[PDB]
């Protein structure tokens, strides 16, 4: 089955929305759907009552409004579900609430017949939103989202669309995919196409079932490692997203030799000063990184914070070998790059001549990142606005020091998540 998907690349109302506005654990409640640039049609309902979602591997419940949506003023930029103009509806009031990064939806369940392109999903159990605050949909140029994801993370622990359609016996293959380079995209329920992709595909397997994680290696920015993830990390395809979310440490480095405007950090300038060379000749002393901040007695916390992410950026400036003389006043400067969690990290749109190709290590591959792939243009040409194409997302600790990897990873690799196989698959798109 074959879904078509419109691209909507992110535009300058989100970005200033996303301006205006956690870790331990859910990730869910770290989504930004501003950032979503793909979108797709499903109908809820016989006849059919049809709306735009998003295609969400990052998630495992569909939710569309409801009609009886009184007072979210986002309600009334949206469609709206009409369980009585319905004639397969089933009521099924258990109340439910789904928290995201950029705003939130409660309303409660339902059920009835979804249809993906000519899939006529029944039973399917869903949330109709009684209510959804937050800029996200506010902004939104969709209606709901579609779960991909599996059932492990779902709310009220709802069987999702495709746990019905590959056991219902609507799908070939319990496979799915995506090409989000269609230069709008393609997702295709039961299979794949050889035509969206140049040679085979590396796959990894499905680590943690809950989220379509696998284990992700090192990443490196013209060549050159970042260290933190080397001893691996991990990494949610997600196709409900497009910026790559990975740790602070890495993007203040990704920063740096991108030329992303980045906001200074004081703490960060003050372990620097303070503490600059005693954690570094700890570091030459070869002391263990782990004790280094305890034994300088940093680890309130958002300054133990700034040691650990600078006890790192030192370990791999030593690692690549470089000159101490130069460490300190390097880490100086990424102290100067943090990510700014508002200011969008811009870049010069000529500047992308000098980039280098970031890469990260999967299967034993290195899938690389040309400049023209992970920064976007978002605006009018002369006076255009281009950023890097990554966020912070201090990765959620002991959940995996993780990645999630958006459209402007599976833009370029055409990803295949196999749930029969429980893994992933990434191949170069066509």
């Amino acid at each position: 089955v074959r879904i078509a998907l419109k691209k909507r690349p992110i535009d300058r109302n989100s970005r200033v929305a996303t301006g205006l506005s956690e870790e331990e654990g859910d990730i869910v409640a770290l989504k930004n759907y501003m950032n979503a640039q793909y979108f797709g049609e499903i109908g809820v309902g016989t006849p059919p009552q049809k709306f735009t979602v998003i295609f969400d591997t990052g998630s495992s419940n569909l939710w569309v409004p409801s009609a009886k949506c009184y007072f979210s003023i986002a309600c009334y930029l949206h469609s709206r579900y009409k369980a009585g103009a319905s004639s397969t509806y089933k009521k099924n009031g258990k109340p439910a609430a789904i928290q995201y990064g950029t705003g939130s939806i409660a309303g409660y369940f339902s059920e009835d017949s979804v249809t993906v392109g000519d899939l006529v999903v029944k039973d399917q159990e869903f949330i109709e939103a009684t209510k959804e605050p937050g800029i996200t949909f506010l902004v939104a140029k969709f209606d709901g989202i579609l779960g991909l994801g599996f059932k492990e993370i779902s709310v009220g622990k709802a069987v999702p669309v495709w746990y019905k359609m590959i056991e219902q016996g609507l799908v070939s293959d319990p496979v799915f995919s995506f090409w989000l380079n269609r230069h709008g995209g393609e997702i295709i329920f039961g299979g794949m196409d050889p035509k969206h992709y140049v040679g085979e595909h590396t796959y990894v397997p499905v680590t943690q079932k809950g989220y379509w994680q696998f284990d992700m290696g090192d990443v490196l920015v013209g060549g050159k490692s970042t260290g933190f993830c080397a001893g691996g990390c991990a990494a949610i395809a997600d196709s409900g997203t497009s910026l790559l979310a990975g740790p602070t440490a890495i993007i203040t480095e990704i920063n740096e030799k991108i030329g992303a405007a980045g906001v200074v950090s004081q703490e960060c300038k003050t372990i620097v000063s303070q503490y600059g060379q005693q954690i570094l000749d700890l570091l030459l002393a070869e002391t263990q990184p782990k004790k280094i901040c305890s034994q300088v007695g940093l680890c309130a916390d958002p300054m133990c914070s700034a040691c650990e992410m600078a006890v790192v950026w030192m370990q791999n400036q030593l690692a690549q070998n470089k000159t101490q003389d130069l460490i300190l006043d390097y880490v100086n400067q990424l102290c100067n790059r943090l990510p700014s969690p508002m200011g969008e990290s811009a870049v010069d749109c000529g500047s992308l001549g000098s980039m280098p190709d970031i890469e990260f290590t999967i299967g034993g591959k290195k899938f690389a990142l040309k400049p023209e792939e992970y920064i976007l243009k978002v605006g009018e040409g002369a006076a255009a606005q281009c950023i890097s194409g990554f966020t912070a997302m201090d990765i959620p600790p002991p959940r995996g020091p993780l990645w999630i990897l958006g459209d402007v990873f599976m833009g370029p690799y055409h990803t295949v998540f196999d749930y029969g196989k429980l893994r992933i698959g990434f191949a170069k798109a066509a």
